[PDB]
RNA sequence: UUCACAUUGCCCAAGUUU
RNA sequence: CAAUGUGAG
């Protein structure tokens, strides 16, 4: 439980494909530079900068004497020169167009240390050194653009991009300092988010509420047109020179509102000297709460660049989408774009540093792995071949399909709309597709009765179970989008333990192979069948022996929810293939990572696991979804130590190997193909079971980019793997091979998914919690503890299937 | 609620005188 | 998983 283990090897297996990928190297001097704690009394971290930038050209003559100096918008300040003051303190105070101001200079930065720790001799990465390049390759954008994360936007300039409701698209681009294997790197990444226009209060209120102009209400506004714009601008600043942070909309029009004993019409009618237009119109309420200072519409601006953190709506996400879909070329030649136009060397900053950005894409070297063999059964024991990441399941049978002799149906659609014939037709076409695939529906369902409401479903569901003996499945087919999915699925997975299987109307009334097809994968799954496994022969050798392979995730609640729980997944392998997986799931402390109650859900697993095997795992394989670097030492600490609790509690002297894998999905490096014929599809990608474990990958530690799906749509995210932890001593081949696939073994589709399964299934189990909570979100702790708690009969079934 | 891929929502980060 | 797109035997 401790640093990561170090790269063991370089990967050999596979066949070469030249990429290029959004890393630009950087060249930095071999000097020493200065860095200061600064201490600003009493702020925004925008605030703070410009304070420093003011006080920078106040104090030059005295301190800076030609000195560029970075700021890291808090209590770090860097400089490529030491400033005049040598070791002592210093209080100085700047002018607002107030501040008190310290500065120290606690250390210096040594530099020349990163570059012999690049080159391995240092086994340490220095992170204070990494965190004072950020700074410098940061401090000019974070004044000029406007920052998110790690990310900078800003308005388009020539172009507008509205989405309606008095939004629009702002283009930007993500920015990180890297460490790897050749260089320091850049990485560069364009993206896009909605930000409120800067637009006249006035035309704020026209674009929410409909209006093409103003004059179309004549006379205030509705009671329902009050909230809405009320819903929309609370929590939005406002400017008029000063600023504002809008906190209510009035209930009374200017004209008769009223403090005191004045009317703020009568009020600006005299004290600034003009009528209103509009006095109709209510007034703004705006900074305290407790105060009573009002604004009128006509006078207010929306403030510029600030983020849209709301939702969006249906058709701001479509106009969203439409502007910023972009293939792999074209993603390729827009960073490409923006490299040369953003002229990093030009930056002043940048330049008192010494430092270089090559204008240049990086070119890596990737291998493209074999896909395994997947095997089927049957009589055939037909094998399917991969072909860029996809195969079918024409002309094969499930290695272990289940026979289906007693099942229902329960259909909450209006029978208007999906009627008898449409149950019918779309029973015989998969009872069709599913003998073909060796899932036998033997016989026609022993019920079949219309229904309607959530309210209907406990009572539908306790009959079936109490009345057909050896009910295999429901299938419940629902209108859409309905509260009934949510109750089917608390009633099957945790009061009643049932299989069911829902199907939204529209694919019952049209009905295509291909659909029903995938429709069967999930039924044999549920009712405990194997689809198919990994050719045997065809394993790395770590299947020779006893191995379970678990795959964990946390989820957390969306942006802006201030009390709905966390909730963490892990799920385990049941057979040697592997192929089944049981689950266990929990809620937690409100946006944690860590894992609180892994030791006890690993338990539970490896329990399973030899009820199931009559094995010992001698080895565990552990795939953490979703930690990112700076929380890769705590995670490990808590959730390595959890795990083996778990093996120590369970026999004495049980210490089986483990492996721990972070596996990151979301991150900003992008792969392209450096020769065009070497792309797939429509959309240009790199082809799935690309690998890249070295150039740009770490200078010190283990881990790999690996690729194990194809490109539809869009630009491919090659998923990042980092090994934490490793007892098994695993060689680099033998990981990539063995993670690649584990792509393979997902029960859902007859393709290669871009993470592992395990921790597919590990999202798959959050996110039906997810459903069991729904509206339901230490006596508060239990009652969700028991919301996501399955009933005994589904504990050891796919259910989340 | 057939499914995958892609944009966003998730830990870190970011943000927090009328 | 939700919204929105692109796709499949
Ligand atoms: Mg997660
Ligand atoms: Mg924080
Ligand atoms: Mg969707």
């Amino acid at each position: 439980a401790f640093k990561p283990p170090p790269r063991p090897d370089f990967g050999t297996s596979g066949r070469t494909i030249k990429l290029q990928a959004n890393f630009f190297e950087m060249d930095i001097p071999k000097i020493d530079i200065y860095h200061y704690e600064l201490d600003i009394k009493p702020c925004p971290r925008r605030v703070n900068r410009e304070i420093v930038e003011h006080m920078v050209q106040h104090f030059k003559t005295q301190i800076f004497g030609d000195r560029k100096p970075v700021f890291d918008g808090r209590k770090n300040l860097y400089t490529a020169m030491p400033l005049p003051i040598g070791r002592d303190k210093v209080e100085l105070e700047v002018t607002l167009p107030i501040f008190k101001v310290s500065i120290k200079w606690v250390s210096c930065v040594s530099l020349q240390a990163l570059h012999d720790a690049l080159s391995g001799r240092l086994p340490s990465v220095p992170f204070e050194t990494i965190q004072a390049l950020d700074v410098v390759m940061r401090h000019l954008p974070s004044m000029r653009y406007t920052p998110v994360g790690r990310s900078f936007f800003t308005a388009s300039e020539g172009c507008s991009n509205p989405l309606g409701g008095g939004r629009e698209v702002w283009f930007g681009f993500h920015q990180s300092v890297r460490p790897s294997l050749w260089k320091m790197m850049l990485n560069i990444d364009v993206s896009a988010t909605a930000f409120y226009k800067a637009q006249p209060v006035i035309e704020f209120v026209c674009e929410v509420l409909d209006f093409k102009s103003i004059e179309e209400q004549q006379k205030p506004l509705t009671d329902s047109q009050r909230v809405k714009f009320t819903k929309e601008i609370k929590g939005l600043k406002v400017e008029i020179k000063r600023k504002y942070r809008v906190c209510n909309v009035t209930r009374r029009p200017a004209s008769h509102q009223t403090f005191p004993e004045c009317t703020v019409a009568q009020y600006f009618k005299d004290r600034h000297k003009l009528v209103l237009r509009y006095p109709h119109l209510p007034c703004l309420q705006v900074g305290q709460e407790q105060k009573h200072t009002y604004l009128p519409l006509e006078v207010c601006n929306i403030v510029a660049g600030q983020r849209c953190i709301k939702k969006l709506t249906d058709n701001q996400t479509s106009t969203m989408i439409r502007a910023t879909a972009r293939s792999a070329p074209d993603r390729q030649e827009e960073i490409s774009k923006l490299m040369r136009s953003a002229d990093f060397n030009t930056d002043p900053y940048v330049r008192e540093f010494g430092i270089m950005v090559k204008d240049e894409m990086t070119d890596v070297t990737g291998r493209v792995l074999q896909p395994p063999s997947i095997l089927y059964g049957g009589r055939n024991k037909a094998i399917a071949t991969p072909v860029q990441g996809v195969w079918d399941m024409r002309n094969k049978q499930f290695h272990t399909g289940i026979e289906i002799k007693v099942w229902a149906i329960a259909c909450f659609a209006p029978q208007r709309q999906c009627t008898e014939v449409h149950l019918k037709s779309f029973t015989e076409q998969l009872r069709k597709i599913s003998r073909d695939a060796g899932m036998p529906i033997q016989g026609q369902p022993c019920f079949c009765k219309y229904a309607q409401g959530a309210d209907s479903v406990e009572p539908m569901f306790r009959h079936l179970k109490n009345t057909y003996a050896g009910l295999q499945l429901v299938v419940v087919i629902l209108p859409g989008k309905t509260p009934v999915y949510a109750e089917v699925k608390r009633v099957g997975d945790t009061v009643l333990g049932m299989a069911t299987q829902c199907v939204q109307m529209k694919n019952v009334q049209r009905t295509t192979p291909q659909t029903l097809s995938n429709l069967c994968l999930k039924i044999n799954v549920k009712l405990g069948g194997v689809n198919n496994i990994l050719l045997p022969q065809g394993r790395p050798p770590v299947f020779q022996q006893p191995v379970i392979f678990l795959g964990a995730d946390v989820t957390h609640p969306p942006a802006g929810d201030g009390k709905k729980p966390s909730i963490a997944a892990v799920v385990g392998s049941m057979d040697a293939h592997p192929n089944r997986y049981c689950a266990t799931v929990r809620v937690q402390q409100h946006r944690q990572e860590i894992i609180q109650d892994l030791a006890a859900m690993v338990r539970e697993l490896l329990i399973q696991f030899y009820k199931s095997t009559r094995f010992k795992p001698t080895r565990i394989i552990f795939y953490r979804d979703g930690v990112s670097e700076g929380q890769f030492q705590q995670v490990l600490h808590h959730e390595l130590l959890a795990i083996r609790e778990a093996c120590i509690k369970l026999e004495k002297d049980y210490q089986p190997g483990i492996t721990f894998i972070v596996v990151q999905k979301r991150h900003h490096t992008r792969l392209f193909c450096t020769d065009k014929n070497e792309r797939v599809g429509k959309s240009g990608n790199i082809p799935a079971g690309t690998t890249v474990d070295t150039k740009i990958t770490h200078p010190t530690e283990f881990d790999f980019y690996l690729c194990s799906h194809a490109g539809i749509q869009g630009t491919s995210r090659p998923s990042h793997y980092h090994v934490l932890w490793d007892d098994n001593r695993f060689s680099s081949d033998e990981l990539q091979i063995l993670t690649y696939q584990l792509c393979h073994t997902y029960v859902r589709c007859t393709r290669s998914v871009s993470i592992p399964a395990p921790a597919y299934y590990a999202h798959l189990v959050a996110f039906r919690a997810r459903y069991h909570l729904v509206d339901k979100e230490g006596r508060d702790h239990q009652a969700l503890a028991k919301a996501v708690q399955v009933h005994q009969d589904t504990l050891r079934t796919m259910y989340f299937a």
